[PDB]
């Protein structure tokens, strides 16, 4: 028994939020009044890894109920999933400054994972939560260690899950941001994606996306994992994007 363990009565679930990210999540309340999210259900069912990692851009774990039914108590994000937010009614108004700023926050969370010597293994818009003030935080650490279309080929084929394979997933995530949440590799099935990517195919520049931002994607998609950039580099590049890289960016129809 550790400090994370809490009794089951201390939780007071309220309204259902939906499923996804290894299943059911409820909006509820903790000690009296404390709005939290409760993910309910294999006892391998995400908690042991969130205990060591704490960062402003990672969804923070609050407490765990280790017995069946196993609960996972984390902070509450008001806007929900990033993929839903991009596809939802609010996402249509997002422009490149907001999308790049959201990518910078995600890279900041993964930069913490990077220097902690961890791997996420399932980084994508569906596993990123949005809160107030367009705050984005990384979630989904059920697979975290020390979705073929989002997975680096050396990880999907051989299990070589490194922080550099997360960098590959980040490049795919950039296409989700610049297309308002569209599925990558449109019109391609998983086995076709794996075939063409191994042979060197990469997604083209999304419409209205600047070439400089697409070059960052291709860098994340290099065949050699060691040649992929670090999240420390990705964070600094995206935070300084509209001053150092695209100082003459002009708004368009969608970006
Ligand atoms: C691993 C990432 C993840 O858990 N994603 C996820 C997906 C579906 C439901 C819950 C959930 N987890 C969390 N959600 C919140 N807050 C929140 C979720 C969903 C919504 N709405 C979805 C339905 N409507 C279409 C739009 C809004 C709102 C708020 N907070 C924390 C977690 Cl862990």
């Amino acid at each position: 028994k550790d400090a994370w363990e809490i009794p089951r009565e201390s939780l007071r679930l309220e309204v259902k939020l939906g499923q996804g990210c290894f299943g059911e999540v409820w909006m509820g309340t903790w000690n009296g009044t404390t709005r939290v999210a409760i993910k309910t259900l294999p006892e391998a069912f995400e908690a042991q890894v969130m205990k060591k990692l704490r960062h402003e851009k990672l969804v923070q774990l609050y407490a765990v109920v280790s017995e069946e039914p196993i609960y996972i108590v984390t902070e509450y994000m008001s806007k929900g999933s990033l993929l839903d937010f991009l596809k939802g009614e609010t996402g249509k108004y997002l422009r490149l400054p907001q999308l790049v700023d959201m990518a910078a926050q995600i890279a900041s969370g993964m930069a913490y994972v990077e220097r902690m010597n961890y791997v996420h293994r399932d980084l994508r818009a569906a596993n990123i939560l949005v809160g107030e003030n367009l705050v984005c935080k990384v979630a989904d650490f059920g697979l975290a260690r020390l979705p073929i279309k989002w997975t680096a080929p050396e990880a999907a084929l051989y299990g070589r899950f490194t922080i550099k394979s997360d960098v590959w997933s980040f490049g795919i995530l950039l296409t989700e941001l610049t297309t308002k949440g569209r599925v990558p590799y449109p019109g391609m099935v998983n086995r076709e994606v794996l075939d063409q990517v191994e042979r060197g195919y990469r997604m083209p520049c999304p419409p209205e996306c600047p070439e400089s931002l697409h070059d960052l994607m291709c860098q994340c998609w290099r065949k050699e994992p060691e040649e992929r950039p670090t999240f420390e580099y990705l964070q600094a590049f995206l935070e300084d994007y509209f001053t150092s890289t695209e100082p003459q960016y002009q708004p368009g129809e969608n970006l």
